């Protein structure tokens, strides 16, 4: 049964290849995720050199698997439901005054591995704007991620806003339009309406020479 998979430790692999304004690059990640505790730790390398878009623009992209559904709230967990066969998550990703990224991914086990694999590609960004031009603080907010039933796709529709930190106050605005629907034949759970409470720290190894990002994440179902 898919949430068993989730009760102990699970090693996570995330492989990303992303063009974004033919810009060609590609990220890898390994670290955990502890679902009973909806925590996730990742470090991520970016493996063709430098990033040719800021760190924090790809975290939404970079295994909702691993919320944490409270007891009340357990036959509302479409992720764990999926697996270990998984599903396939869609997005569009408005960028305000800029570009779009469209990302598709499979997260699914291979053995004991959560893997997830995207790829990722952007269009019509500014090359000055705030992607391109790297003018967004290395940092990350809190959100609510808002999740819906489709009956109609046997998935999930999803929506939320991030908004990344700019220097002077003001945010760049990332709207996030998302679907998942099963790889495998079997049942999964649709929930009635909910979110999740999402929380990100992001940091550096101070030995790691790499372009990189280190994440700790939690995150808890709610409503």
């Amino acid at each position: 049964k898919g949430e068993e998979l989730f009760t102990g430790v699970v090693p996570i692999l995330v492989e990303l290849d992303g063009d974004v304004n033919g810009h060609k690059f590609s990220v890898s990640g390994e670290g955990e995720g502890d679902a009973t505790y909806g925590k996730l730790t990742l470090k991520f390398i970016c493996t063709t050199g430098k990033l040719p878009v800021p760190w924090p623009t790809l975290v939404t992209t970079l295994v909702q698997c691993f919320s944490r559904y409270p007891d009340h709230m357990k036959q509302h967990d479409f992720f764990k439901s999926a697996m270990p066969e998984g599903y396939v998550q869609e997005r569009t990703i408005f960028f305000k005054d800029d570009g779009n990224y469209k990302t598709r991914a499979e997260v699914k086990f291979e053995g004991d591995t959560l893997v997830n694999r995207i790829e990722l590609k952007g269009i019509d960004f500014k090359e000055d704007g705030n992607i391109l031009g790297h003018k967004l603080e290395y940092n990350y907010n809190s959100h609510n991620v808002y999740i819906m039933a489709d009956k109609q796709k046997n998935g999930i529709k999803v929506n939320f806003k991030i908004r990344h930190n700019i220097e002077d106050g003001s945010v760049q605005l990332a709207d996030h339009y998302q679907q998942n629907t099963p790889i495998g034949d079997g049942p999964v759970l649709l929930p009635d309406n909910h979110y999740l409470s999402t929380q990100s720290a992001l940091s550096k190894d101070p030995n790691e020479k790499r372009d990189h990002m280190v994440l700790l994440q939690f995150v808890t179902a709610a409503g």
